[PDB]
């Protein structure tokens, strides 16, 4: 998984150098990208290049312009469409560009991350490895760089999926989030974290339980009081499993 993540990161700037000739020029460039990515029947190679050009623009300093985040909102539909494409080339490029947006904007990717996250979670159970992995890596990159509390319920809600794959990944994501985010980023969501981890500890799946226990101790390190309380509501067998 570390190699796939590194592969995305290396791809971030493997895109053409572009110029931004004005605020108007930037808006029109993003308008053109929206047009290309919003058409179901538009040439797939041209869609890959349009997704790459978003990275080009970031590298040209687009994020500095007054209206940039207005422009980025406009691409909500484009990202969803791209991440749902039949062609993994398009899906994968979209996930790379989403990861790049997160790494460049950090916490200012708050709106875009929340808007696209359910769509990329829908990749997780795909039986095609390239499809699933692209979505997994995009989520991990977003969690790593965009520490936004509103993302926590989106992630935890998938803890309870009928798809075992989604459940396993969910607790992998949660483990990563607890390890990467500061305590203050978690304080509005203590209860939902505790209940989500509680459900994972009792999960029917063995791999899911193992990840949930990682989550428990991550959670404990932030909130020992609340984690100890959760611990003592557990039957004896689960308490011993946690101590292992």
């Amino acid at each position: 998984g570390a190699v796939d993540e590194e592969d995305f990161i290396k791809a971030f700037d493997d895109v053409p150098v572009v110029q931004i000739y004005s605020s108007r020029d930037l808006e029109e460039s993003i308008n053109k990208i929206r047009e290309i990515l919003s058409d179901d029947k538009h040439d797939w190679e041209q869609r890959v290049n349009a997704l790459k050009k978003i990275r080009s623009l970031l590298l040209a300093g687009a994020a500095e312009y007054d209206n940039f985040f207005q422009h980025l909102r406009l691409l909500d539909g484009a990202f969803k469409l791209s991440a749902k494409d039949l062609r993994s080339q398009v899906v994968r490029e979209a996930c790379i560009t989403l990861g790049h947006l997160s790494s460049v904007l950090g916490n200012k990717f708050d709106h875009g991350a929340e808007a696209i996250m359910p769509t990329i979670f829908n990749l997780i159970p795909n039986s095609a490895k390239i499809m699933a992995t692209s979505g997994v890596v995009a989520v991990r990159l977003i969690i790593r760089h965009t520490h936004i509390p509103r993302l926590i319920p989106v992630i935890t809600s998938n803890c309870t999926s009928k798809s075992v794959a989604v459940r396993r990944r969910c607790f992998e994501f949660l483990d990563l989030l607890l390890q990467e985010w500061q305590t203050h980023s978690l304080e509005r969501h203590i209860s939902v974290l505790a209940e989500t981890i509680k459900k994972g500890i009792h999960d029917a799946d063995s791999e899911a339980r193992i990840e949930a226990r990682k989550c428990y101790w991550g959670f404990h390190s932030h909130f020992s009081r609340e984690a100890e309380h959760l611990y003592h509501t557990l039957e004896s067998s689960y308490q011993k499993a946690l101590q292992s």
